[PDB]
């Protein structure tokens, strides 16, 4: 899968953090999570979870489904190395 169009989720993150002036202690502040797991987060280390993209929406913005499907991308590429589709076909109306 191209990623050209599909950004990290913690590139995204850090990227508002910037725009904002917040540092990443102040971040995880805000979000009620330890320093360790913000880190984390924005490293990719650790995927964005529902429980994280419902935090983000309030502390960044934007809804939970921005959020989630930033990471969709990137799981969706790391699943499509390991799922066979070469010999499936599409159902029609039988």
């Amino acid at each position: 899968m191209k990623m050209a169009n599909h950004p990290r989720p913690g590139d995204i993150i850090q990227e508002s953090l910037d725009e904002l002036n917040v540092s990443l202690r102040e971040f995880a502040r805000a979000m009620e999570i330890a320093p360790s797991t913000a880190s984390r987060l924005l490293t990719g280390k650790a995927a964005l979870t529902p429980e994280m993209a419902i935090k983000l929406s309030v502390v960044i913005g934007s809804s939970p489904q921005m959020w989630l499907n930033l990471q969709n991308a990137w799981s969706l590429a790391e699943a499509e190395k390991t799922v066979d589709v070469s010999r499936l076909r599409r159902l029609v109306t039988q």
